[PDB]
């Protein structure tokens, strides 16, 4: 199943976000990037990204098309604006085993922020 993320400069949670920020997906499903505003890209985050999965980069301004094979939670950020607060957490099948460790790492206040509402709200 494919899955469309619109990277944009501004959108219902403020500056610089991912849309939609939460995205639930499956092994062997895409999810599919798209640069509907200039600026952006998406990188998974060190230690953010379950045991097994390789790391990604895309380049600013591509459409890029993320297959998911392993399961547990990613979370990704806009390289540019990752300060801004420009993520997103794919939960690949149910309960993700590293979701708590996520959620303590270290990581920007504003970025923790987006990250409690999204798991609060948008689950
Ligand atoms: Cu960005």
């Amino acid at each position: 199943e494919n899955i469309e993320v619109h990277m944009l400069n501004k959108g219902a949670e403020g500056a610089m976000v991912f849309e939609p920020a939460y995205i639930k997906a499956n092994p062997g499903d895409t999810v599919t990037f798209i640069p509907v505003d200039k600026g952006h890209n998406v990188e998974s985050i060190k230690d953010m990204i379950p045991e097994g999965a390789e790391k990604f980069k895309s380049k600013i301004n591509e459409n890029y098309v993320l297959t998911v094979t392993q399961p547990g939670a990613y979370l990704v950020k806009c390289t540019p604006h990752y300060a801004m607060g420009m993520i997103a957490l794919i939960a690949v099948g149910d309960s993700p085993a590293n979701l708590d460790q996520i959620v303590s790492a270290k990581k920007p206040k504003i970025v923790q922020e987006r990250l409690e509402k999204v798991i609060a709200s948008a689950k």
